């Protein structure tokens, strides 16, 4: 009586990716294995109790590839049939790993400008013995959208960038707030980060 696994879902942020499934298992172990649409498999995770599996690996060697996962069930412990496996949605790195939080770098008074720039983080995708960063993986396909208002009001105005600069006219007098958010216009998915953390004049 052991039972198949269910709704496995692909938890990745960046590209750091992890495989997740239900249910728990009792007197029941698991096996995941991983393979590109066009290829062969190649299993990782070897009868475990646990209900994840760490692929980063093998999806960071090729961002662009679209790849499919399978979990099988076994009986364990001292206690039949043809074996019992699941299938998980298809999934390609580029188009769906989720943006995680940015964070401003620095922001400086340059007459009536402020120039914010944002961190370029960098990834796990190697290349050439060197990480490559956010922007170096997304390039021109990546933009940055920022959101000011004055100290203690209520009211915010937006501008969009595809470089990590801003420079926007501040009305001298008065004192500013920031927040960016990331976003990938072209998806029909995970499009947007969440918000960083809020950066004031002052």
């Amino acid at each position: 009586n052991t039972v198949a696994a269910y709704n496995l879902t692909w938890k990745s942020t960046n590209f750091k990716t992890i495989l997740e499934w239900e249910p728990k298992p009792v007197n029941q172990v698991y096996t995941v294995q991983i393979s590109t649409k066009s290829g062969d498999w190649k299993s990782k995770c070897f009868y475990t109790t646990d209900t994840e599996c760490d692929l980063t690996d093998e999806i960071v060697k090729d961002v662009k590839q679209t790849y499919l996962a399978r979990v099988f069930s076994y009986p364990a412990g001292n206690v039949a049939g043809e074996p019992l496996y699941e299938n998980s949605p298809e999934f390609t790195p580029y188009l769906e790993t989720n943006l995680g939080q940015p964070t401003i770098q620095s922001f400086e008074q340059v007459g009536t400008k402020v120039n914010v720039t944002v961190e370029d983080e960098r990834t796990l995708v190697r290349r050439n013995n060197t990480f490559l960063s956010l922007r170096d993986v997304f390039g021109k396909d990546l933009i940055y959208t920022l959101y000011y208002w004055k100290s203690s009001s209520s009211g915010k105005k937006t501008a969009k960038t595809n470089t990590n600069e801003f420079l926007i006219d501040v009305d001298k007098g008065e004192n500013y707030c920031f927040s960016v958010q990331a976003v990938i216009p072209s998806r029909t998915v995970n499009r947007k980060s969440t918000d960083s953390p809020v950066e004031c004049m002052g």
